[PDB]
């Protein structure tokens, strides 16, 4: 059940994050994200980063790091992205190969957008998903909270794009 | 403008559908659908259905058969589906292949599931999306009405995944 099998983080960085919007719940968010790693860590199973990078995002600037909380190692893999899917014109299907890669456990900002898109991406080239419950967050839109957000992509995703994990 | 582009209805079956599971604004998407229509076969450019089945929606049954409403041709399409993704195991990506379409303008049902989905992935596939305004439509789910939901999924792909036509 642990092997071949990646955890995939998604676009957790410093600037997704302004002063005024703030992600919903991203504590909680990451304390459970650093205990999958921790389980990762502890089988020697891969760990992917994605980060963003764009204009206002710019990348190897303090914005575009990750957010300081999370345990990484230089063991890790990184993999750079232009677009909201972390395979468009991306080495992520080129590492999850050369890795043996069947598995994909996916966590990250925002729901929506990155999120949302790689794991219909993921299940669409044949990858097998899964997810920790409370592991995504995003921003009230304007038109919907954060927790809307969240619990209409999650109930999306549930049985015909990946399985929610149990604790 | 119109070379290389196929018109790629989605999920436009009867049973989709039902007494008590109304599709918001159907009559209205599929008059707009058929004006689509119309302009395809005018440019001579492919249209191509996409048919969902499963057990509650039997591969050739009369709830799988398209609405009759549409105009369609012998002559267009036809595209076998068992998950929201219309590509996925699917002869979509050869046929599109086969017939040299870059383009795709897509229409459908539901807006969240088959429509979201087939956009994001014609997206990472690299072809370019289009869309007309008003050709998705859904049902009320218990938390957000149908037009809640096509005002969310329409915001997220315009820009990002597809272009609205002008």
């Amino acid at each position: 059940a642990m092997k071949n099998r990646a955890l995939l983080l998604i676009d957790f960085q410093k600037g997704i994050e302004s002063p005024t919007q703030q992600l919903y719940r991203l504590p909680a968010v990451l304390d459970k994200v650093n205990q999958r790693i921790a389980v990762y860590r502890q089988h020697h199973a891969p760990i992917i980063f994605v980060q963003h990078e764009e204009t206002e995002l710019p990348f190897g600037s303090d914005s575009w790091q990750l957010f300081e909380k999370l345990d990484t190692q230089p063991t890790d893999f990184f993999i750079r992205k232009t677009h909201a899917n972390a395979f468009y014109q991306t080495n992520l299907n080129d590492l999850l190969t050369e890795q043996a890669v069947q598995t994909l456990e996916i966590a990250g900002v925002q729901t929506e957008f990155c999120v949302d898109t790689t794991i219909r991406m993921a299940h669409g080239l044949g990858y097998t998903c899964l997810m920790t419950p409370k592991t995504t967050s995003t921003l009230d839109n304007g038109h919907l909270t954060a927790a809307q957000i969240i619990q209409h992509h999650e109930a999306i995703w549930a049985g015909r794009f990946l399985t929610f994990l149990s604790l």
